[PDB]
Order: C-alpha cells, then structure tokens, then sequence
C-alpha cells in the first residue's frame, strides 16, 4: 500500500514528484487551491491521481482530506515560496509556510496516523541566509534573511519537535535552489531563460534584473524530487542537505543563457548602471533596476550534501551548464509555439 | 479631478470587466492580485493607468499598506472564494475570505483615516436569499442562506451596513443576481455547458455530466452588471440595490438553448441520476447526471426584482438570456477552435 | 450515556449550566482558556466535571477534545460577548463568535458524530438589533447593529445550514438579556449593582453610565440555562426565543437598585448633562459620559416566547424586581467581605 | 516624550514593568484582553496608565492602537507563555507568540514609526531547549523542544529581520526563568510556594508534581524588567542573555520552600512512586504524577550574562534562596488573609 499526499502539487516540485511517484505505482493525492482561473497547467497531462480542493490555512479541509486518504507518505511542498514577495506578504507567508506545516502535522496526529505516516517537509537553503559556514551542511547554524526564511525556520523546528515528541517519522529536506522548464516565471533563472528566448525570437529587445552578483548552488527539480522520496525510504528519519556543491552567479546564468542563442554578453558600468551588451551586434539586452533587490539579500549559498551521498546514495545528474541549456531550449520552443507567455 | 479605484478580485470575471469600464472613464485603477505558482492574470493581461499589488484578503497588514499607499476614492470588494459547491469543502477559508475579509477592508479604510473620502462597494449576492422567502426577491426580502458561501456573504452584507450606520462610511451592498460571460469560471454551470457544447461541436468531446438540471436562475451579463456597481457609487446617498433581469430559466433550458446554437435539439429521457439528454437529430447521448455535482442544500429558485435600481439608478440590463447563451457558445467555439487545450 | 461539552464554561451561563447538568448526573466537560491569572472563579466550587485547555480559534484543540470526550450534547456558549468592546475588537469577535461556531460544527462532522451529537448554539436577541417587529419572535427579520451582532448572525445561519445539510440536531437559542450575581462587571446591570453596593458601603460616591433610555427584556441566567437543556431534549431540532416579555429601561434599573439601599434617585438635566441625585441627601450618584454610548445603539428589545411556552413548557421564574434585589444584595455582601472584589 | 506600549501588561512581567516605567514618568499604555472575569489583578493598584482592549491575533486592533498611541517604546510581553499547555494549544501558541510578534512589527512599519520606535521582544532561554552549550550565551545555537519554543524562535528571527531590513531599533531579551509573588500559579515555583503556604495554614495536606530533577536558572521578575528597559536605552540595538548563572533543581525548590514553614522533606521511592514526607511529623506532602511531565523535556538551563554585565551594567539583586523565601512568605500572607486567593 503506497499512497502519497502532496501539498503544493500544482507547483514545480509537486508536478515532478507526482510523475515520479505515479511511475512507481503510487496512488497520488494532491491538494489544489480554488482559483478563478485554470491553475493545474503543470499536471493536466496526468489526468492513480486524485485532486482535492484545500488550503494550508483551513484546518478542517486538511483533517478531512488526510482522514479520507489515509496516506502512507505526506510531502508538504505547499508554500508562498517567493522570497521577494514575502517582504510584502509577511503575515500570509507566516500562516501558510510556518503555521500551515503545524496544521498538517497536527492533522496527522488527530487522524491517528502518527505511527504509520512518513512526513517530508520542504525545508530550504534560505534557512542559512547570511551564511555562518561555507559550505553549508546539516550542522551549519541557521540565519534567516526574509519573512519566508523565518517562516520556514518555524516549520523546520516544529517538524523536529513532532519527531522527537511523538516519534513521527518526519524529515526536513534542506534543499538548495532547484530549477526546471516549469520554474515560476518570476524566479531569476526562468525570468532569464524566458527573456533570452523572447530576444532570440524578436519578441523582446531588453530586460532588467536586480542583483547580478548573487551566487547560488543551482540544480534540477527533477533530480531533487527523487531525494525527497529517498529520505522517506530511509530506515531512520533524518534531515539532509540536497545540493550540487557548485556555485555560480546570476551574471553567469545570464552569460551562459545568451551563449545558447549565439550571443556573447559583455558587461559595462557598475551597480544600477551596469548593462549587458551583445558583442556581436552592439545591442543592450540586460539592465539593472534597484526595485528587484531585496532589503536583506542572501549573497551566497553553497551546499555540502556529503551526508546524503553516503546514506541515501543520491547524486545530482544535471549540472549547471545542462540546466541552462534545457531551460533556454524549452522556452524557445514554448515562445515559438505561443508568443503569449 | 481625482478618480482612483481599488479593486479586490481584479483577476476574476467581474474585476476584469470593471477594470476596463473604469479605465475607459480615465480612472487610475489599482488591483489586488494573489501570488500564484502559475500565471493568473489572463483576464486582464491585455490592459498592461492600471497598477497591480500583491495581497490577500486574509492578510490584514497588506490591505492597510495598499489602501494607505493608494488612497483610493472608490473601493470595489469583488475578491472572494465565489464557488458555492466548493464552499461546502472549504467552509472556514470561505468564511475568512468572504466574511472576515470584508471587515478587514472596511477597518483598513477606517484605520487609514479615509472614512469620509472613500466610497465602498461590496459584492453582495442573490445567494443571500437562498431558500427564497418571497418571489420575486427585492431589497426587503428576508435572507435565508443555504451554504457556507451564503452565510459568509451574509456576514459581509451586515458588517458593511454597520460601517455605514456607525461611522457614516459611504458603503453599499450590490445584491447582484447570477451574471455570466465568456470569461466566467469554467466550473460554474453556464460556462461548463458552453465549453462542453463547443467541444462537442468541434469533435473534441462526446458527452458531459451535470448535477441538478431543475435549478432555476435569473441570468444576466457581467459586463452590464459592473456598470451597476459604478452607478451605486455615483449615487448621492449610499443605498443597497438588487441588480437582476427578472427573467427565470432552468439549467435544463440553458443546456437546450446552448445545443440549438450548434444545430442540435436535446430531448430528455429518464429521471433523477439516470436522466440523459439525447440529440434528436442523431440519436447520440450528450448529457448525463452525476450526484456528485449536487449541493447538500440546494438553492432551487432565484428571480430578482430590480425596480428600485430602475427608478433610482436608471439601470436596465441590455443582454437577455437568449443572447447570453449565444455569445457564450459562439465565444467558446472560437476559443476551442484556435486552441483545443483551452 | 449523558456527556456534555460546554464551551464558555467559565462565563455566567456556562457556570449555571454546569451546575444544572451535574445535578442531573451528567459527565460535564468544559473548554477553558489559558490565562496568566486565575479565571475559574465561577466554577471552582464544582471541582463528574473535567476541564480542558482550548480556544475557539484553535481548530486542532477542538477536534482533539471532541474526539476524546465524544459528547452527547455540545453547548457552544464561548464568545467575546460584550457589544461595546466588539466595536474595537471587530475581527477577533468575528473569528471567535462567527468562525468559531463553524469550527465546532466541523469538528463534530470530522469526528463522525453528526448523527449522535445534539448541538446548542448561543444565539441572541442582538440579532434583532434595530427591531423590525415588536415584540420579537422566531420569525422576526434580523437587523444586527454591531460587529458582535453580525458575527452572531453568521453563527446562527451556519448552524441552520449544518442542520439542513447533514441532519445534525442543531438549534439556536435566541435568548434575550439574562443577568445574575455572576454577570460580567462591565455589563450595565452588574455595573449598576456593584456601584450601588460600593456607594452603600462608602467605597464610592458617584459613577457614570451611557444611554439611560435603552430598554431591555431582562431575565435570570439560572432560568435561561434550563431552556437550553430543554431545547436539546426536544424530539425535533427547533429554534426558540427565550425571554420574559417585560421591558424596563436602564434608568429604571438604576432607580430600583438605589431603592434597595434606601435612596430615591431623582433625575435632572438632559442627555450627557443628565445626573441622578439622591432625594434624601441631595448628593449626585449617577452621571452620563458619551464614551459609554455605542456608535449604533440597540434601543429596544422585547421577546415573545410563546413558542417555547407551548412546545418546551418553559416559563421564567425570576422577574425583574427580584433580579434587581438579588444582584444588589449579593454585591453588598461581596464588597463588604472584600472591598477589592 | 516617553510613551510605552506594553503587550502582556496584565501578566507577571508587564505588571512590574508598568510600575518601573511609571516611576520614571512614562505615559504607559497596555493592551488587555477581553475576559468574562476580572483579569487586571496585578495592575489594579496603578489606576499616566491607559488600558486598551486588544488581542495579538487581531491585526487591525494592533494598528489602531499603535497609530493612536504613537509609542516611543514597545515591549512585546504578550504570549501564551506556558510550555506544557503549548503542546495542547500548538496552533494558538504559534499565532500569538510567533505571528503576533510580526503583526506588531508590521504595524510599526505601516504607521510610519520605523525610525522613532524602540522595540523589545520577550525572547527566552526556552530557545536553547536541548542545550547545545553549557552555560548558554548569545551565540549558543538554538534547539527548541516545544511548540512554545518553536513559536518564540520565529519571533526572535522576525525581530532580527526587521532590524536588519529596515533599521528598526529592535532587540531580543533572551531572559532565563524569572519568578515572583505574582508568578502564574501553574508554573512550578509558584505552584510549590502556594501549596506549601496552604499546607502551613491547614488548607491542604498534599500536592503532586512532575519531573523533580529538572534544573533551572531562576531569578526575580522585578530585577529582569529593568534589563528590558536598559536594552532599549542602549545606543545600538543588541540582543542580551539575562540570567543568574546559578542552577537548582525543582526538588531543591520543594526542600527549601518547606524549610521556610519548619518542615524537612525526606524522599522515598522512585519515579512516579516517589513521595516527599515531613521528617518531623511523618506526614506525606508531595507525590509525583506523570501527567505533569512534558513529551520533550528541557532538562537543564544555565545562562551566561557576561555581555549584559559588561554593556548594560546589569546584575541580578535577588538570589535563589531569597526568591524562595519571598515567595513562600508572600503566599502565606495571601492565603491567610483570603483562603480562596
Ligand atoms: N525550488 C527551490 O529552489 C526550492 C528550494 C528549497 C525549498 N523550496 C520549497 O519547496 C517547495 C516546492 O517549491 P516549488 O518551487 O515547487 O514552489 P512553487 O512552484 O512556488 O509551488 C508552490 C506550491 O504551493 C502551493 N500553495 C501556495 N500557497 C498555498 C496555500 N495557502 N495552501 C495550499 N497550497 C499552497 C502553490 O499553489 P498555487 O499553484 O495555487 O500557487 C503551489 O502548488 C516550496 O515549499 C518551496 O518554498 C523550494
Ligand atoms: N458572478 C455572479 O453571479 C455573482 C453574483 C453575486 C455576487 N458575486 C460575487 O461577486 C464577486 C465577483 O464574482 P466573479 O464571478 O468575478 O468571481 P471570480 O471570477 O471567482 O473572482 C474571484 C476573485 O476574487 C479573488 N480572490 C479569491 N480569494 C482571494 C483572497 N483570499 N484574497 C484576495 N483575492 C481573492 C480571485 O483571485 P484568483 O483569480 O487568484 O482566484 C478573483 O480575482 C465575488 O465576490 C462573488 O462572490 C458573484
Ligand atoms: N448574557 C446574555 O444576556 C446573552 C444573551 C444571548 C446570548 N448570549 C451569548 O450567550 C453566551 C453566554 O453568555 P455569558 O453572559 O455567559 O457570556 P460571558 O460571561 O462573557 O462568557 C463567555 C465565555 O466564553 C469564553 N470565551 C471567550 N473567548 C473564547 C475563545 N476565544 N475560545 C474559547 N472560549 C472563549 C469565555 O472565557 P473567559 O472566561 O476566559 O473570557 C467565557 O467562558 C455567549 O456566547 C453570549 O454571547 C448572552
Ligand atoms: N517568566 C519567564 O521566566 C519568561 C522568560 C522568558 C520569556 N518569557 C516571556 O516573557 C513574557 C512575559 O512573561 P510573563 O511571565 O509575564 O507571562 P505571563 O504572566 O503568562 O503573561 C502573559 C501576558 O500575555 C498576555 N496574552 C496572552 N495571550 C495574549 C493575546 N492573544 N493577546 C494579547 N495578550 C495576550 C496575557 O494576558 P492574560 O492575562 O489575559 O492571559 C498576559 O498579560 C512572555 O512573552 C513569556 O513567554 C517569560
Ligand atoms: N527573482 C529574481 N531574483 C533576482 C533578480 N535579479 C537578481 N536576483 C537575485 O537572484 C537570486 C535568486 O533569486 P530567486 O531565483 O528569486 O530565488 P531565491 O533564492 O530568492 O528563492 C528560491 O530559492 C530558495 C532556496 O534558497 C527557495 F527557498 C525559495 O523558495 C525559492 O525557490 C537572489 O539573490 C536575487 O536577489 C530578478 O530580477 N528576480
Ligand atoms: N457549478 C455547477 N452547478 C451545477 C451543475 N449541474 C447543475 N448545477 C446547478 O446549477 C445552479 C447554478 O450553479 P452555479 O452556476 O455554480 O452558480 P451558483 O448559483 O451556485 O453561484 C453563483 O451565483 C451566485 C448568485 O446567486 C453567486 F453569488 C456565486 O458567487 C456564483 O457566482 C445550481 O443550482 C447548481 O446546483 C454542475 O455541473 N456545476
Ligand atoms: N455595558 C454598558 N451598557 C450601558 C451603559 N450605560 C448604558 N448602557 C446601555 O445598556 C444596554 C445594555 O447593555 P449591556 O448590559 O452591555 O448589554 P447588551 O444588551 O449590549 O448585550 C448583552 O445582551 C445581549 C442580548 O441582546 C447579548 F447578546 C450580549 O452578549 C450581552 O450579554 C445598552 O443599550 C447599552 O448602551 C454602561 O455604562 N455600560
Ligand atoms: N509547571 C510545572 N512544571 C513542573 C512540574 N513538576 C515539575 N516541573 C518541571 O519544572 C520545570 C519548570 O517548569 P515551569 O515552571 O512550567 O517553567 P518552564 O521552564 O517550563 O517555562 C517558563 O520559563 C521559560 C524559560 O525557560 C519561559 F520561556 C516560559 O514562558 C515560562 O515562564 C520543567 O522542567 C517542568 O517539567 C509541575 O507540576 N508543573
């Protein structure tokens, strides 16, 4: 009996995880939000899958769904997941990402599933924020730098407390940045791949970014959802960093993306006056706008996933260069078939 | 001089039409949009005078920030979990958004010192009449809600009344009866029918299932009804108004008329959950009934009397039921032809 | 098997209801709020009674408690019950009095008790607000005049919807004002009885009130909790007005209270300048202060409880004059024994 | 212009802080919860003080109050502060102690007071939970062990984020256990002092406790509220541990408390069968009950307040033995004057 409940099934990770579990013959249940528009674009090709209307702020819907489904595995991926937006939506973010995690854990307990459920929490490298060690591993102290980070920190610790207090098999995947062709359009990697694709097709000339010097450890969502499953296959409930260990700047992401459409970016100017110019044509394609900066930036992330390599035998398959290629190529195809986004 | 609107629910059916209507009048239009993991501004993307702000009706702080920054002259609270069937499984969220959310917005107006400068429109509803206590229903008909949606909207109606009476806020309840359009949510009955009929016409679908075929509704066009919202805020006195067509049709009639527009005459056979709708010309079944689409407490009949609005606002509906059905089926044929996955 | 769960057990009504049910051999459970101070003064003499920490805004505690207790009868008396305070606490009042009622109902459903629980909702004459009929009965249209009234109206209707949708035996007691020596100190009747008692004992000289012309139908809480029980003994779940049918002003309450300590109040002046003077001494004991007025006053309430008389055989035992006497007498004793009481 | 807003003014700390600030000529505002009973016992002797109805779960009331008062200093002491109760009230505790802190900070920002307010957060030694260093100081990593601890951790970090993001003068006082004659009756120290006082006066024979071997660093609330004020007088917004550095067991608190009424406790038995007998009379006065244990106990706390000593010149005046004496003596007087106190 293999029955998964995925919160956040409509998101990037949820959509890949649903595919991965379906291929293994799981019965997959997802919680979807009511919307005035179509909102199941990433999973519509899959309808073994059942969707249920719910929200992580509605305690009764969560108990009803868990009590009806009686899952063997719960993946809490549901969240207001955007860091910049969390500064203007601090309270909603706290209620969904922090308190919502508690609601789900409490529903497990309320439904008498404390000894049968395995629970995965979507923890995050944003917890390290202003990094206290380089690289960051499971024992690096946390230092959040946004309302999102603070809410995720609550979630991390309440999960730990349920494991310790009630012997719930509950784990924190401390996943570093992961991307894909299904990545939200207002995250930096997809913003770049979409804009580069549009420039290639003559639908756009120039776009603006924020902090070009931010550095990230970027992997592929499809690899990372497998690690989530492996953490629940472990005999003991343990927390794990999942990451590539390799660091690149936003600037490098831009450079590599443009090279895939035959353009070499050369930078000129500094800070908010910095521009990225195509060497071959002389045309400006990238500018900087201060409005995209965060009040408290996370400058640098680099994960050490030695523990996961040893215990889970997990290794990332997609490296940064192939990630950039796949994203630009996919968005060229997407924008060619349909110029409207 | 200064005409600045704040629309909650700007991404929805009504919000998108209201935004166009106000922009045409030279308003500066602000909208509150929810964060989503997917694109969610499809009904208003052609418009970007318009500024969008991330917010949620359950986050009191975001609402005060936005109202304090924008300082609107007009607020239209259209934001809601608006689906009645879904409200039975999302009762608490529905209460928090549709009921308490209305209070949050009113309180933000007061907190920001705008009680004497803002005109506030609340999206009230014929669902308030529920198990109807008079036929037709007018402003003085007693309410009798029949869902967690209806109950939440009733709270909202009364808290609006209380702000008007307590603090002299110009605040009004539009008691709007069902209104539809080509932008209507796909899981409301009218659009579900028009989309499914369009798909059948184009060979993309053979058959679809519905719930209670005997429900009766007063159906108008969203584009006409957003004008009434604006007129209620142009009034010298803050008054509540029923807005409706006065004409009643069944779900069954909506199905029949929709199919006639693609050259098919539906004839029904069987009863209750075994009832089917068959094309007379071909003998093929196109409509079945499934109990899962029924509501635990149905609203059987609505018919609005908008005499007060006719007299005071000079508002009259322009689109009648038959033209509404035609426009919806025709628009969804065009939509599904251009894109079979829409 | 007779097992009651009372929300609001620490309040006026809860304390009387708990005694009444205990006398009948019920197992009585109460939900009590955590407080930094002692808060069980009305029920401490009773500890068949079990208390549970909870709150009507905490969905998980309610499911846990209902699932553990498995009550046959639930009395939802828990509320922010003060009308004037509801104007400054509008949202909290909505969450507790409105949404809290839904949470309790949904917990009944979630726990599989929809066909075994009988549910009493504490509805109220405040629903009639700006009265549309005189007297008011079950069929009088509602017209709330406060955030409290609006929240209670939501609660009334969501109860009706659970009864109609799921065949829950759920009822609205539409109780008119009821008082006692245990009445909250900042309601008008108890404010008067305490202040009059203090004046009698030389602990106070004068106090201020708001609208002296408000008129109310006043009964005794001890009689009214019996009606709540009777409504759950009914074969069919029906809503009932409970009231005396007799109307008196705040001014009369003041006059009658002072007569019990040997003072005849004579009024002079109008509106906010009106004062109440003891005829025997010439001393001013009552003034008016605009801060005690409500933005939207409820001027007049008078209940017609014909339906309850016919179907429940309920009749009020304590009339207004005895209510005034009991309250002043009790507060004299209270303030004599303890001047800080 | 010195205007303080105290959330939690009715609690232990709030009541001492209010006195301390009033003595300095502050205008003091407090947020008080609506209650069905009298709940201002600790501050009634003070009414320069203005009280406002509010709740930390009602965002609108908090903005209204802050906008009206325009405080120069805010002390966020309001909380569901009981650790054992937090396990059954996990969600409410998260909403009040965690999200409530954010609501207050956001109201400061919304009201345009980011550059004029100094904000004190009531952080706590419970953040150290399963202690990662002994003694614990500002740089010891946190490890919460309850829903209370997890909620307070959110609050700690969201305060840090407002300081770093918007240059708000905002500080975390990391206060270790502090007690007084006004301590809540269900905390262990006051439970002991009240029960011992009752035994001395013949109002009780025996009481039950939980984990007798837990160890704590106990100081006096009156000393600790002064540190809160000093942290806001600092030129730079800094976080500080406040503690005695001296550790004692619950068992020692029992022994020392009984000594003060002329009784020597001698223990017999183990675990939940352990009892405490008066050596002089042979009578049993203490038993153990498993229901008082916590699912995830905090076994040991010991604070290092070196930083506060150096920068604030703060030193605790009351040591453990005098604290025990003051509490037992005060509760003897209290229970003698009023057996129901
Ligand atoms: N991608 C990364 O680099 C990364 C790294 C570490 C951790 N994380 C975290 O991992 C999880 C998955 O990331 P992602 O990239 O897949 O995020 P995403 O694409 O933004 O997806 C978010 C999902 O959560 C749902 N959601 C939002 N608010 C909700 C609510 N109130 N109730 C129920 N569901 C709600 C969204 O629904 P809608 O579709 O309706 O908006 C969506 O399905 C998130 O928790 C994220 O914070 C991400
Ligand atoms: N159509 C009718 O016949 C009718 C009749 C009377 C009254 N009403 C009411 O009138 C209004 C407009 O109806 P409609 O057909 O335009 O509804 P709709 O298409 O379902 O639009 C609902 C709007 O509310 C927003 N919303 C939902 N939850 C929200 C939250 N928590 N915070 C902020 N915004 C939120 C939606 O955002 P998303 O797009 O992100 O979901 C959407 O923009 C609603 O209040 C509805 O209940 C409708
Ligand atoms: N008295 C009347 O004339 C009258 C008439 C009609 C209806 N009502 C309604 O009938 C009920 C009983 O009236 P009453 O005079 O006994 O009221 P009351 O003395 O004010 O008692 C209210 C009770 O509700 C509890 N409570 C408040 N907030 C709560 C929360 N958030 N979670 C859980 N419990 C909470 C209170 O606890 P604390 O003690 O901790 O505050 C108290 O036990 C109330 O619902 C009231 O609104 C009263
Ligand atoms: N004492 C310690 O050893 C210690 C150490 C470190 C930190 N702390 C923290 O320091 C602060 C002061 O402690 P204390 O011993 O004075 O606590 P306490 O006596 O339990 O006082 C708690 C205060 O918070 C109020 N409160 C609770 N929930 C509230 C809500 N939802 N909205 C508004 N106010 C609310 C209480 O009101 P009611 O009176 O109505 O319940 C009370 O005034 C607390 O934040 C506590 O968690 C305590
Ligand atoms: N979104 C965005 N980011 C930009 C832009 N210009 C520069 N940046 C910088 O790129 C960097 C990456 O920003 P981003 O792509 O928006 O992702 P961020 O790191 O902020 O958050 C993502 O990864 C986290 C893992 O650490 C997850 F927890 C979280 O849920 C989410 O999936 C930042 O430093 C940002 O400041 C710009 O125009 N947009
Ligand atoms: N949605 C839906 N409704 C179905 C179906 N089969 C039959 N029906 C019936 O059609 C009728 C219409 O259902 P509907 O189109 O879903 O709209 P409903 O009347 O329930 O609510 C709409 O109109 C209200 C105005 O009265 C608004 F306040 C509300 O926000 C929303 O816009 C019902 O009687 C329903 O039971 C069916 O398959 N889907
Ligand atoms: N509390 C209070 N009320 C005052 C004062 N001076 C005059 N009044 C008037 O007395 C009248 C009675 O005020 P009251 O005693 O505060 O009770 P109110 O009628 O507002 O509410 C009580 O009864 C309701 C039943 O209809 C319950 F639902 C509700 O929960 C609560 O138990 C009002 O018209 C008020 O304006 C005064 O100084 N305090
Ligand atoms: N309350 C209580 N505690 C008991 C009992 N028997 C043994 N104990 C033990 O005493 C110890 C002290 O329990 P306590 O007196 O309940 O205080 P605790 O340390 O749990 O919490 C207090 O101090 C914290 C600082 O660390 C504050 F953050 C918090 O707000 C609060 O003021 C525990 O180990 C407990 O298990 C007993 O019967 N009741």
């Amino acid at each position: 009996r293999n029955v998964a409940l995925i919160t956040g099934i409509t998101g990037q990770d949820g959509s890949y995880l649903a595919e991965f579990l379906l291929e293994k013959g799981y019965e997959v249940h997802g919680i979807v939000r009511r919307s005035s528009s179509f909102n199941t674009g990433r999973i519509e090709h899959l309808y073994n899958m059942k969707l249920h209307y719910g929200d992580l702020t509605d305690s009764t819907c969560l108990v009803k769904i868990i009590n009806e489904v009686k899952p063997t595995e719960i993946y809490n991926l549901g969240a207001q997941s955007h860091v910049k937006i969390s500064f203007d939506l601090a309270e909603y973010t706290a209620d969904v990402d922090g308190v919502g995690t508690l609601r789900l854990l409490d529903a497990v307990k309320t439904c008498g599933l404390i000894n049968s459920v395995k629970f995965y929490q979507a923890s995050t490298s944003e917890l390290y924020g202003k990094v206290q060690e380089i690289p960051q591993k499971e024992t690096t102290p946390f230092y959040p730098r946004s309302p999102y980070g603070a809410a995720k920190l609550y979630a991390y610790w309440i999960v730990v407390n349920f494991r310790e207090a009630y012997n719930l098999f509950a784990v924190n995947g401390i996943l570093f940045n992961h991307e894909s062709p299904r990545r939200g359009a207002n995250f930096v990697t997809r913003k770049i791949s979409r804009s580069v694709a549009k420039i290639y097709l003559g639908q756009l000339e120039c776009f603006s970014l924020g902090n070009l010097d931010a550095k990230r450890d970027w992997g592929h969502a499809k690899d990372y959802v497998e690690a989530m499953w492996l953490m629940l296959q472990n005999d003991e409930p343990e927390d794990f960093v999942i990451a590539t260990g390799e660091v690149h700047s936003v600037r490098e992401f831009v450079e590599k993306s443009f090279l895939h459409i035959g353009k070499t970016i050369v930078w000129e100017g500094k800070n908010e006056n910095e521009v990225g110019r195509c060497k071959e044509t002389g045309k400006v394609h990238v500018t900087v706008d201060l409005k995209y900066y965060r009040p408290t930036e996370v400058d640098f992330l680099q994960g050490d996933c030695t523990k996961a390599k040893q215990k889970l035998n997990w290794k990332p398959r997609v490296a940064f260069d192939e990630l950039v290629r796949e994203m630009v190529h996919a968005d060229v195809e997407l924008m060619r078939t349909n110029p409207n986004a």
